[PDB]
């Protein structure tokens, strides 16, 4: 029959979708929510065979294990075994658009369980399979006769297996089709794989059982008083002896119970539900759940009969919250949200999209850790247990159906035609009957990038009239469809329209008031985390901050979806698009995250901390003001720690009780500071710290910080008078400088300096010179290729214009001798193909005291594309062990990405001035230096630089990390000016005007000494 | 004490190159022993007879923002011309110069002189490459007015009919000038982007006779 192959099968012998079960028959184990004994998992040792297509199954592996299996674990995706490739792509679907068709080559797998099952759970009762995710499509036997048939990847499928199965052993097969018809609902940007790749486990229920319950709490005007309410409904046979408790606890202690025979109130002309009773539980003072505060109850049911003989129980926590929308904002328990929100995909680099609870909870700590409040399951339901962790460490989650058309052309296709109704409804149907009861789910999403359909206005309409609790949101169609209660755009800017036909992605700030609209802007997804990336992120949360009806965002991605591949020694490497024989692939497009696949930070994701901060500050004479943007809790875990420091220098310090309310404000008078002995910048750095661990923090930890100058007092005195005179010896081919033991070598040919020398040691392996280019970001990048070249680009502007090709010509190179010092003069032209691209007009001056000041002046011609840098590199001959500067850190920062770092006396290990981004590029910049020392030498002034072993162009020449072989010596890059990365998104140029090098002349000065 | 800050000298040299004369300078402006700026020039005196200056200035960090940060002296020569190639015809400041061409602009010395009815520092032309008054030459890339009034007597005369013309003509040439705002007229009302914050300035300007 090809199911297939059919979107009007999406299912065959399925059981209802419900929250999760687990047929409790003692009551304490369900309040407490131990393991039950009804509820065992099959996962662990299977067996595996692959086949090209459903048609090369043998009917022997029906009844018979096949001898040329494998024995693997499940759950699992069999790419991760290596039976065949796992592809990237991202819109174009990895097969034939052709629906709803599949490729007759169709990898399946077939799956094999021999496994027990006592008598005990067959002479009563039901027992049902369930397979938390099977991608894409399957069919099951149990003992040789066919079961059923289930699709949608994300959600679980469960059958009654009753009436197949024998004490003893018993077998299960499963044949998983790689390409279904679901397969177009399917069409997310992510590795495409397949197999049995979450739990699998087998349940017992008695006949007469709770087959569901909905938990609903509804508030009074100020919160003090709340009803829980619980609608239960059973299957099996109707007796009036038969009855429903559901009691409310609270840790320990019992809040409320209540006990009803079923019965529900009239509906209808034909009566009520006779199988179905609601109850209804006051509570007084609810402790009110938050991502702030995520108190939980505990509601337990428990079916029994009159003379109180436990038949089963199930249970779940509850979080006594509100969400509404309402006057245009989004308001939790009456206060309006500021989401702090991030996108996540599951995947791990070892075993593809396969779930553990260690993973989750290393996620969810370093989320809250970063000031993330919200998540959004992009782009499907997620594995049962991210919810409960969600529910109990405090996060708020937009759940989304698993339903992606992005591939389609137009992207409505599907979604604006009946006939794929049925499919679509299942999969946003079953995820609300699943997940409904979970405090942490505050917004339900209609999927993703499927354009906005008839289809998505049906299923709208559905959801709200089932669950009144929860906003609907929906992307498709231009964010601010008739589908959606939140406009919800992606990749909109903060300030500078997009006007798209069709769908424009207009300015945040002008969205929210073009005309005739009220609702609140969330952005579902924004800055792009593409490699070195999160430029301009300060700009948004400004917005957020200044504008009630911008609630925040969720960032563009938690995770590089990274694969590990081993090379030909056996040593891992991470690999990304194409790196499978995947063809066609989007190449690098699968790492988007804040966080590489092994949860290691990139650097950007400090930034997202600071601008994610719960305390804002001002400063105003002596006083700090801090204000608390906690909505519901005080500031009972928080002191505030102040340090003023001169050039790096600390000078005084203290700390602080903080005791904010929600929204409040506390002053903080600083003590009279003591003046400072020499001159240079005072600055102010405050931190806050908790005292006390958490559960997702330890004790120490720092939540929030911010830095200003104070006095400045401007070095006036004069450098005592040296005792000697450089001495200046000029020949045809150099201007040669010595003073004591240094040695300065200006090529006169070239024009730069080409060696310098202390004692016998040569300090140089490439003279320095001017550059203006960079290794390419992936945001210069965007969507160029070498078959399809994007003239936009960043990289393409500056390729074209000849900025990596301009070779130097020498305009001027003359040495003079001064009272105390030797003068150098140099002007180059930097050409190509007859145009003037850049002018450096440099002088040089070594002086008494040993110290060369270079004073550079560029012009750039303001017809070419504005330059990545201007600034000077050379390869220096020494490799050190330490890098100490004086500037902004400790971490990677750009022009557009600088807020998080702090002015102050850094020192790290020279591989932390190197940032292993998967695809390489310019990297480890720190900005506002005003002192850097590196072996013997020091550079001051007021510039940018990167040091590391890899120079620009091994950078821009190689396209994975793990290729990149350290250089002789030490690379270093100073720059007085570098161009923004941007990051808005990462397929069209996003550095905003203010951070382009446009100013067409350019004046910076460095002093370089000995140290 | 902007207006009464003190220019203490902090060196002044003088080299002979092979082809020009090199003079450098540095000031620290005081006041109350506190430093608000200090400027380092070279004066490069060619066989051309030309002056370049080169200015680099530092600015306390927590002192209010500087109005300008330029040059000004009081040339003995009045001349009825004023040309020169930069954004005009009109005066126009940095936050309002949206209208101003940039052209060769060629008016009569009063036209670059605004008649407030209250004096004020008026007439300023921004993004000018050269200038041009009498036998004088100025190039670089600066802002400058040029006036028969001193900033002092613009500064202490209340009505424009009170105003007197001095000797010479009082130039001001500025690498940076600040924003003038007007917003509102009670409040500053200049924007962030417009007031001199940068803490270290540069510019560059030759003198010669045309
Ligand atoms: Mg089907
Ligand atoms: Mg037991
Ligand atoms: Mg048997
Ligand atoms: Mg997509
Ligand atoms: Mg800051
Ligand atoms: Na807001
Ligand atoms: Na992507
Ligand atoms: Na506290
Ligand atoms: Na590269
Ligand atoms: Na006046």
């Amino acid at each position: 029959r090809r199911d297939w192959e059919n979107p009007g099968v999406t299912q065959l012998n399925r059981l209802a979708a419900h929250p999760p079960f687990a047929s409790w028959r003692n009551s304490e184990e369900a309040r407490t929510d131990r393991p039950s004994q009804q509820l065992r998992s099959l996962n662990g040792e299977w067996r595996f065979a692959w086949f090209p297509a459903p048609e090369a199954v043998p009917e022997s592996w029906l009844e018979c294990d096949l001898p040329e299996a494998d024995t693997v674990v499940v759950p699992s995706n069999w790419q991760m075994h290596g039976y065949d490739a796992p592809i990237y792509t991202n819109v174009t679907y990895p097969i034939t658009v052709n629906p709803p068709f599949v490729p007759t080559e169709n990898p399946t797998g077939c799956y094999s369980l021999t496994f027990n099952v006592d008598e005990s759970w067959l002479q009563e009762g039901q027992t049902r399979i369930i397979f938390d995710g099977v991608n894409s499509a399957f069919h099951l036997w149990c003992n040789g006769r066919w079961v059923g048939y289930g699709q949608d990847s994300r959600l679980p499928s469960e059958f009654d297996l009753s009436a197949f199965l024998r004490a003893g052993e018993n077998r299960l097969a499963v044949m998983v089709l790689r390409w279904s018809d679901g397969s177009y609902l399917e069409d997310q940007d992510m590795w495409r794989m397949s197999g049995i790749f979450r739990d699998v486990s087998l349940l017992h229920k008695p006949t007469t059982q709770i087959s569901d319950f909905h938990v609903a709490t509804r508030f009074n005007d100020d919160f003090s008083r709340a009803v829980l309410e619980a609608e239960v409904q059973m299957c099996g046979e109707l007796r009036d002896y038969l009855r429903v408790t559901v009691s409310l606890w609270q840790g320990e202690t019992q809040v409320a119970s209540g006990t009803a025979p079923f019965g529900g109130e009239i509906i209808d002309e034909r009566g009520g539900y006779a199988d179905r009773v609601t109850l209804r539980l006051n509570v007084e003072n609810p402790k009110l759940w938050s991502a702030e505060i995520p108190n939980l109850y505990r509601a337990v049911v428990e079916l029994h009969t009159a003379d109180g003989t436990l038949i089963e129980a199930e249970a779940c926590d509850v979080g006594f919250r509100e969400v509404r929308i309402e006057n245009g904002l989004l308001l939790l328990n009456g206060k309006p949200l500021l989401i702090r929100g991030v996108n996540r995909h599951e995947h791990h680099p070892l075993h593809g999209q396969v779930m553990d609870e260690q993973t989750m909870v290393q996620d969810i700590l370093l989320m809250k850790q970063n000031n993330f409040n919200a998540v959004r399951c992009s782009h499907y339901p997620n594995h049962p247990l991210w919810y409960t962790l969600c529910d109990r460490y405090g996060l708020y989650v937009v759940d989304e159906a698993n339903i992606e058309t992005h591939g389609m052309v137009p992207m409505n296709r599907l979604t604006d035609d009946p006939r794929w109704l049925p499919a679509m409804s299942e999969r946003v149907t079953r995820m609300v009957q699943r997940d409904r009861n979970h405090p942490s789910v505050i917004i339900w999403s209609l999927g993703n990038e499927s354009g906005h359909g008839a289809n998505h206005d049906a299923l709208y309409r559905w959801i709200k009239s089932v669950d009144p609790s929860r906003p609907v949101q929906y992307e498709g169609g231009g964010a601010d469809t008739t589908a959606t209660d939140i406009i919800c755009p992606m990749y909109a800017r903060v300030d500078e329209d997009q006007p798209f036909p069709a769908v424009p992605k207009w300015s945040i700030k002008k969205w929210l008031s073009l005309p005739g609209e009220t609702r609140p802007l969330i952005l579902c997804e924004y800055a792009h985390a593409m490699g070195n990336s999160l430029g301009g992120f300060a700009k948004y949360w400004q917005a957020f901050r200044q504008y009630p009806r911008l609630q925040g965002g969720f960032v563009w991605d938690w995770v590089d979806q990274s694969l590990i591949k081993y090379d030909e020694n056996g040593n891992p490497w991470s690999a990304y698009g194409g790196d499978f024989g995947d063809t066609p692939n989007d190449r690098q497009f699968c790492m988007n995250g804040l966080v590489f696949a092994d949860r290691t930070p990139h650097p950007a994701l400090t930034e997202a901390k600071h601008q994610q901060q719960f305390f804002q500050f001002r400063l105003s004479g002596q006083t700090i003001e801090v204000t608390s943007e906690y909505l519901f809790r005080h500031s009972d875990n928080e002191l505030l720690h102040w340090m003023v420091a001169l050039d790096g220098k600390p000078l005084a310090s203290g700390e602080v009780p903080l005791d904010v309310a929600p929204q409040g404000k506390q002053l903080i008078e600083l003590p009279e500071l003591p003046q400072p002995e020499s001159a240079g910048q005072l600055w102010l750095t405050v931190r806050v710290v908790q005292p006390n661990a958490t559960a997702w923090s330890e004790a120490g930890h720092i939540s929030a910080w911010q830095q200003w100058r104070l006095a400045e007092n401007l070095s006036v005195t004069l450098p005592a008078a040296s005792h000697a005179i450089p001495h200046l010896t000029t020949s045809e081919m150099d201007f040669c400088i010595e003073l004591g033991n240094k040695r300065w070598q200006f090529n006169r040919q070239s024009g730069f300096l080409s060696q310098m020398w202390i004692g016998d040691k040569k300090q140089l392996l490439t003279p320095l010179r001017d550059q203006f280019t960079r290794a390419p970001l992936d945001n210069d990048i965007g969507v160029d290729e070498a078959t399809r070249i994007d003239p936009n680009a960043w990289v393409e502007r500056w390729k074209a214009a000849g900025h990596y090709q301009a070779e130097a010509a020498l305009l001027q190179c003359t040495a003079d001798t001064l009272a105390d010092a030797v003068l150098i003069t140099t002007a180059h032209a930097w050409q190509h193909q007859g145009k003037t691209l850049f002018i450096s007009r440099k002088t040089y001056r070594i002086d008494g005291s040993g110290q060369m000041a270079i004073t550079v002046d560029v012009e750039v011609a303001s017809d070419t594309p504005h330059p990545a840098r201007i600034g000077l590199n050379c390869q220096l001959a020494q490799v050190a062990e330490r890098v100490n500067w004086l500037g902004l850190g400790p971490q990677e920062n750009y022009p557009d990405r600088l807020t998080a770092a702090c002015f102050d006396r850094w020192d790290l290990p020279l591989s932390d001035m190197y940032t292993p981004y998967v695809f390489p590029s310019e990297n480890g910049l720190r900005c506002g230096t005003r002192e850097l020392n590196y072996g013997p030498h020091q550079w001051r002034g007021d510039f940018q630089f990167n040091i590391s072993r890899y120079s620009q162009q091994q950078l821009m020449e190689t396209s994975h990390r793990h290729l990149l072989h350290a250089e002789e010596g030490t690379w270093l890059n100073i720059d007085g000016f570098h161009m923004g990365i941007g990051g808005d998104d990462s397929w069209s140029p996003s550095v905003s005007a203010e951070f382009q090098l446009s100013a067409g002349r350019y004046h910076y000065q460095l002093v370089w000494c000995q140290k």
